[PDB]
């Protein structure tokens, strides 16, 4: 909804947004949204996501598709009216994104999703990119393990000419929605096929905000499907735009740069990553 | 409405237009339109705004959606006819923009919205743009607070990979509508996802006049995403075209340039802003 | 309808076309067509113009929309059949443009509209253009007053981020119809939001002929919103095409070139305008 | 239909095609097709031409629009079946072009339409073009008179910002069809607006063959709506393609070059034209 | 049908393919397909070809249109099923191309169509192209006669501004169909208007295999219309792709180069043609 | 479905993926999946593939089209629901690709298909490419035989101007289904007419994963029909994207590079092929 600020309450927000990244316990926002989600009544819509054609499918708190749902209105703090209605398997009325308030007054945050190797990582969408083919898949899985910590991470597979990979977009969003509803660390390998359809364009528009709001992290591979000259800057600008954090390869082998947005209007942080391969191409990220 | 002029009546119009920026009381046009709006008969449609489809949703004075409206007609001074009709939650007959006359004969103005640090600021649309990653968000919020003055400014958030950010265009225009109906100073962060659907084209075309007519100011953020080089003045001309004012960053860190259209056929004024950051990235615009 | 000529009738025609610009009293064609229009039996459709979708709407001589009109036909001298039928507020049968004969055997004329500064001005479409942001709005009004003479000039406002400006194209066409139906001298500010719908393409293509047929002049400004550089000539060839006259700025402040088409296959005349600003941006074109 | 040839009958065709241009009496093919046309039974379709949307309207030998026509089949010499059926004002079944055989065995000709100043001119489509604005309108009307000889020529007017000019495409094809049905020399001023819609594209595809088959000449103005550099070669190649003859302006004032296709696989002829202006811009083409 | 090979059966296929161009009797594959076609049961659909829409019209052995056909099914050697169904004059079920098996196991051939001047020519599609205005029409007719030999060649005429030239795409494909069903040597003049609708794309994609399967040759004319410079090998690669043979003009007046695909995976042969004109532009290709 | 991992399960997976290429018996994955397929209760849908329009068609294990299939669901270990429903010969509910589980927990594999010349070859999609017209068709067949081993290889033919080649895309997809359903080694000649429908885009996107899932190899040739120059790398990045393996020619006659993806995130292996021609263009790849 819309918010109102004066000098004093704006400073409080920025302090709150600062705290959501810098001082909160890693992963506490996810735990908090898990709570909001499970306090939602049986069969109530929680999430709508655009399919290939541009229609939206709707999910409940158990990641189950909502087939039919009688029109229902909710009056926000703002006067704002949210209408949800699902018919014939598709949202007749409503908006894409979370259909329940997960964030409240606390908007424009990059909730800290994890802490690893001395750095805090934001939730939201993290694009792993950089110059042509040199180890994007191994790095996302190593980030997934690292940011997973005590928890297993979720792996969503799409559009690679390898065994067991889904290539149907509608199955992809079903995967993604389930991943965001039930896990804090998600890996997408890869967005290559999404880059266009109205649902594909909707995905790049929504995934970052959905994740950030849930307090989960989505780490997605992005090979620039263009040349050796430039377009590591112009596909990277359909990235840096829709991304909460960017992870890019450097001139030095094994080395990556992380660029994080720490929240609305806050300073971007940059830090450096060293990695190396073990057996069966399993990549390790170095800590100390 | 079309209007007719000779030398004499045209000269009076221009004086009226000049006064509306230069000598009128800051924020007085807003107060006046507030009176026009509340004295309007109960149930009257007052504002129509394009949704993604290009269809138009319709609001009353309290920013409530108008679901069904029996065809009413109004005869203007020209002898021209204004027709509004709303059905199944969508305008069946009418035009985009205000449905009730706020301006009468007094058109082509940039009514003064606010005074600050020795400068008068225009109502209408204010695009904040320039060379990338350079502090657009902190600036729109500082200008928001500053021009709000005694009043809290409204914040419309859209299209960003942060928590609580709506990404559904149709919710966005519902936010826009509510803001202009109910507040003099409004902040949109950001226009990034609007820049194309028919609704997005309609928003760009309309908002500036909607705001100027109301006598409210809409301060919108805009990063050019196409290049780091020369598309700081080709997407910026999709700006200066649809903008009542432009605020662009300069060579000097912290410095911004304001370019103001002061009215129809009138001179464009320019002045500079000096800024610095406090804690939690809260920006201040310097005075005297 | 098609016309036939040998050497002799062709020579009479050109002579008559020549006369319609050079020797005919200024404004006389307008008066004549005002005669034909008012002596039409009310109810009759007189003008059809395309809306945004591409369908047409039909007006009578008092610039009222025609909702329903029972099929009627007229046989031309040609042996060709003219047909008009209106249903549900849209033209079921017919052509865009004038629906009653205002001219006669007399086609391909630029009927002299006004006389000022020792120069005759053509009716039809006048595009005011040239290098970026440099005095267009002031000039169209200065010109509008000067050609107005003893008469007030009509101002149609469209798509500017200023107060009271309609930004809905459907309303725009309605303003144009009424203006051409009721006034010899018309100003459009601005042609920018139209420059493309099927309706916007239609307006570009029809307005000139409509105006020249009526004997009124439409004075419209065209800011070349593309580049500083070489697209001062390629959107100006979107002008040079559908303009009866061009009014283009020079490299000398306050100075303008006027390019006039004096009629079908006749010579193009050029002359210069000197202007200066008074109080509140009111521009004067210098005379004697 | 399809034709079969061996060496001997192919040589006979070429001799016949040669004769249709070089030795036949000017205008005799037109007279011949006039005959075929008037031997057609009452209300039988003779000509179908594409409208704006791409549907086709149908005409009879009197240039009257055929509204309803019961399905009818004709068996050609070839085995080929022609089906014509008109419903609701539009051709339900059939093809664009002539719906009756005007040419027979004698195909691929440029029938001599006229003789003037010692040169033979072909029927078909003649595009008058060349570098930017210098006298295309006066030349088409002078060609019209010249090739008209003893006969008046027909003038079809379209899309110029001058008085009495039709700008509706559907009226344009109605004009054109009537012109080709009832006259040997036609002038179109101008195709500028047609250059795109499916009916516009159909026109450029069909007009040449329709005319050539009728033995009438269509002389159409074509201002290259592009630049001063080139595109007097690339708009000229949407010309030289669909044209039977081309008439182009040279470096020398008043001078034009005529390039004629004399028939299928026959040699192109080039000759030169000198012209000068008299009073009221009436152009004369010099003979001796 | 899919086919299966090992080393041995593949080697036999290639020998079979080699023979089909090099040692088979010229024109013998055509005679064979003529037998397959007439021994087909009465009323059987044999050929389906795309009309402008992309829909397909259907013919029987005598090139009669098939209006209505009860769903029939045929089980192939693979176990694959071929289904034909025709309704309201359009194929409701089936594929484009031949509907009856002309080739069996013998596929990937360029069956020898004709012998002339010491060279064997391939059936399939032959595009005649190269540097503009250079004698494409006289050449396709000379090659037509030459390769016809004892037999008359068929001429399909399309898209030219000459008398008797069909311009309706749907008639064109009816001509194409009749030609291939009924004659070994076919001449199309010209492909100019096909080069895009779905039908035009279908024609380009299909005709080459249709012709090669039948064992007929289609000699089509093609002037590149986009440029005088380098698009003699970028529209020519929309040629060499869809062509079984290429005939291109050279530096030397009268000289042409023939580039022949002799079969699947086989070598491309090249040889040159010398030509000169007789009377009425009748061209002769030189022998010995 | 989504999979979960910690460090330990991830390491087991990569090990298993490694095994599926390096140590597993060649062809063993195919045999397994042939097991799963035949042990499916007939009537069951096993494969859905998109036709030209974008809708999908569904096959059973004997590569027969499924016309009607009553709604059935399956619950995954994930908790996600799989659903298949076929109506009127098209898939009403479900995804493109395999409709029964052929893999297991085992995803992201390039299952070793064959062994030849001291090198293992991956199942999935193999694109044969490189500079213009230079031995592609011979190579795909040479490769097809070599990987065939004791088995015959399947040849799908499409869109070449040669005898017996299907050029209808709908038939093409049908050939592919049957081939993948019944054979370990498949050849496509050619991928040219597909390189775009919604179906052609779908085939590009799904074939690789289909093949790798099945354990068969599809060997397809891609002539870069664009340029001689720099588009040997941008349509090759339409290859590098959806290819399991690449086989690209060098500047040395008869020599080829093989680039293999050995599985998800694993190393890419490169090796060289020497070939030579025998009688009738039959190519051999050299061994020991
Ligand atoms: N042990 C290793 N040593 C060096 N490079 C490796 C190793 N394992 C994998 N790689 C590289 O990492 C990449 C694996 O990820 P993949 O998805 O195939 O490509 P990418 O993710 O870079 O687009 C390959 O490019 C491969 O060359
Ligand atoms: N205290 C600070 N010191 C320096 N730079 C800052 C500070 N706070 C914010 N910024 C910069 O201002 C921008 C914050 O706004 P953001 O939305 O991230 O980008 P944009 O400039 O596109 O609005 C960032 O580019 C960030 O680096
Ligand atoms: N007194 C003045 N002296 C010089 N220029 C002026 C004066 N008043 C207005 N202008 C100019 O006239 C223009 C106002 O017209 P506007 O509609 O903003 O742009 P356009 O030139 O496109 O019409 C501005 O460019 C402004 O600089
Ligand atoms: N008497 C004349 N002397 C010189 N030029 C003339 C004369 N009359 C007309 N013209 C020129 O011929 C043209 C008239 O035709 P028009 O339709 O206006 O342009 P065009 O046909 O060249 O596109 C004008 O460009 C005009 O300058
Ligand atoms: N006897 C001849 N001598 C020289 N050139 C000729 C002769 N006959 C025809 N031509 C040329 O051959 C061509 C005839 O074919 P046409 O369809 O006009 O052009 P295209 O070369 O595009 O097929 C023309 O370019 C013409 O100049
Ligand atoms: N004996 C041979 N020696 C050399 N090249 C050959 C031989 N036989 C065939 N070729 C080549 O193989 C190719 C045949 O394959 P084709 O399908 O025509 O083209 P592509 O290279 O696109 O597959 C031709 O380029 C031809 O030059
Ligand atoms: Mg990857
Ligand atoms: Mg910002
Ligand atoms: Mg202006
Ligand atoms: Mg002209
Ligand atoms: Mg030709
Ligand atoms: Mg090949």
């Amino acid at each position: 909804m819309i918010h109102l600020y004066d000098a004093k309450s704006f400073a409080k927000l920025r302090a709150a947004q600062y705290a959501a990244f810098h001082t909160d316990a890693p992963g506490s926002w996810f735990d908090h949204t898990s709570g909001v989600l499970e306090s939602v009544e049986d069969g109530t819509p929680v999430l709508a996501i655009g399919v290939e054609s541009g229609d939206a499918i709707v999910f409940d708190k158990n990641a189950q598709r909502i087939v039919a749902y009688k029109e229902k209105s909710v009056k926000a703090e703002d006067g704002s009216v949210s209408v949800v209605q699902v018919e014939n398997g598709f949202m007749k009325q409503g908006h894409r994104g979370w259909l329940v308030d997960l964030t409240g007054e606390l908007v424009g945050c990059s909730p800290v999703v994890a802490e690893f190797g001395g750095h805090r990582y934001a939730s939201g969408m993290v694009i792993v990119t950089g110059k042509g083919n040199s180890g994007k898949t191994p790095l996302v899985h190593a980030l997934g393990e690292a940011l997973g910590g005590k928890d297993k991470y979720a792996t969503v597979r799409f559009g690679e000419p390898l065994s067991g990979y889904n290539t149907d977009f509608n199955v992809f969003v079903d995967d993604i929605a389930r991943a965001m509803l039930q896990h804090r660390v998600i890996v997408i390998d890869s967005l290559k096929n999404v880059i266009i359809s109205r649902g594909a364009f909707d995905l790049l528009s929504d995934i970052g905000a959905m994740a950030a709001s849930r307090g989960c992290v989505v780490i997605a591979s992005l090979n620039p499907t263009s040349n050796d000259d430039c377009i590591v800057e112009l596909v990277k600008e359909a990235s840096r735009s829709n991304s909460t954090s960017l992870v890019i390869s450097t001139d030095v082998d094994g080395e990556w740069q992380v660029l994080t947005r720490t929240g609305e209007g806050l300073q971007r942080l940059t830090h450096t990553l060293q990695t190396s391969y073990g057996e069966h191409s399993v990549l390790t990220i170095h800590t100390s």
